[PDB]
């Protein structure tokens, strides 16, 4: 019910990450490390960078163990080469266990780590099927698990500020939890309500149904889901496959068509700014995704608002206006519900029992007429076949 040791024990923005401490090696080195929920290598800075502030010597570890292997990660947006090995690893505001894990040690890369971000490494909390090199790289959890009495479960409460934070004030503010092995009661309101795991690679999901302002979207469920839907804390964004998006937009446009802004910020790439405390949030639409329910033909709906998915921004300019970019984007390779969407909500992974539970987040950003919620059930038929193969 209550997990005091792990709460608030985040810190960071959607923008730069949310990241926990760790220590890697004995006597044990302190680093802070990217919570992403979209990969599943344990990977840390491992030599020198321009924007890395500290990183693992491995030669300063008695319990490094060298596994004679390197390897190459590309992503679409950065790259990083290293070096495979284990070591002795614990979360310090985290279980009060110590265990042995697969460390990448990153000795090369290039647009990966961020200027001013506060983390040095990054814990893919995923399953082994999406490891790089391959599956044989037991992930992070998988180790904590089987080494441990650790319940088979993760839960995150990501906390967006809903205003810019400066580098200072993102150093001394808590930024969210990870409770590592149960839920904690105190970080949600209401009911939690789950979907299925579809498949354990990346946390896979199956959205049925999407509304605008309550009004349906009327695309193919399969549309919704092309070619995966997944929850992931390492992507900024809610990103959409290029028709939703279209769609989407076009809708979310409709619904704030009081006020007309520049195809920039439609792009996600230019801010708007309005005056101190004049943000027009009623004339952005909520946006609710329906989930399929673990009862059959039973789904449920996550409810955001304008504050998750407007990403607080400082302005370019020097002022007090309040601004923000849209924190919406489209994908090729599927749904992905990023932090900010995360940030509505209080999300249990409950590999336990292969499904993710969703609830209104103690810490979301709202308003005195709207909050985000979770609802439900609805009657719903088909939902298998919203999913794509
Ligand atoms: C929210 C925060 C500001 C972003 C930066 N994200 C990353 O650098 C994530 C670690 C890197 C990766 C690792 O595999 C793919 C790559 C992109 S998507 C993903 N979930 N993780």
């Amino acid at each position: 019910g209550s997990f005091v040791e792990m709460v608030d024990n985040l810190r960071g923005k959607s923008g730069q990450g949310y990241y926990v401490e760790m220590t890697v090696g004995s006597p044990p080195q302190t680093l802070n490390i990217l919570v992403d929920t979209g990969s599943s290598n344990f990977a840390v800075g491992a030599a020198p960078h321009p924007f890395l502030h500290r990183y693992y010597q491995r030669q300063l570890s008695s319990t490094y163990r060298d596994l004679r292997k390197g390897v190459y990660v590309p992503y679409t947006q950065g790259k990083w080469e290293g070096e495979l090995g284990t070591d002795l690893v614990s979360i310090p505001h985290g279980p009060n266990v110590t265990v042995r894990a697969n460390i990448a040690a990153i000795t090369e890369s290039d647009k990966f780590f961020i200027n001013g971000s506060n983390w040095e490494g990054i814990l893919g909390l995923a399953y082994a099927e999406i490891a790089r090199p391959d599956d044989s790289l037991e992930p992070f959890f998988d180790s904590l698990v089987k080494q441990t009495h650790v319940p088979n479960l993760f839960s995150l409460q990501l906390c967006g500020a809903g205003f810019p934070l400066n580098q200072s004030e993102v150093l001394a503010s808590v930024g969210g939890s990870m409770i590592i092995g149960g839920i904690d009661h105190s970080l949600y309101t209401g009911s939690l309500w789950y979907t299925p795991i579809r498949r354990e690679w990346y946390y896979e999901v199956i959205i049925v149904r999407v509304e605008i302002n309550g009004q349906d979207l009327k695309m193919d469920c399969k549309e919704y889901n092309y070619d995966k839907s997944i929850v992931d804390s390492g992507t900024t964004n809610l990103r959409l496959p290029k028709k939703v998006f279209e769609a989407a937009v076009k809708s979310i446009k409709a619904a704030s068509s009081t006020e007309k802004f520049p195809d920039g910020f439609w792009l996600g790439e230019q801010l708007v700014c309005w005056q101190a405390g004049t943000t027009p949030w009623n004339i952005f639409p909520v946006i609710s995704l329906y989930l399929m329910g673990e009862v059959t033909n039973q789904s449920f709906r996550i409810t955001i608002l304008p504050q998750q998915y407007l990403r607080p921004v400082e302005d370019v300019a020097t002022s007090q206006d309040d601004c923000y970019k849209f924190a919406i984007s489209q994908s090729s390779t599927g749904t992905v519900m990023g932090a900010v969407i995360m940030e509505g909500f209080y999300v249990v992974f409950d590999r336990a029992r292969k499904r993710i539970g969703f609830a209104v987040s103690a810490c979301h950003v709202h308003d005195e007429f709207r909050t985000a919620a979770v609802e439900g059930p609805f009657v719903t038929l088909d939902m298998e076949d919203c999913g794509y193969n």
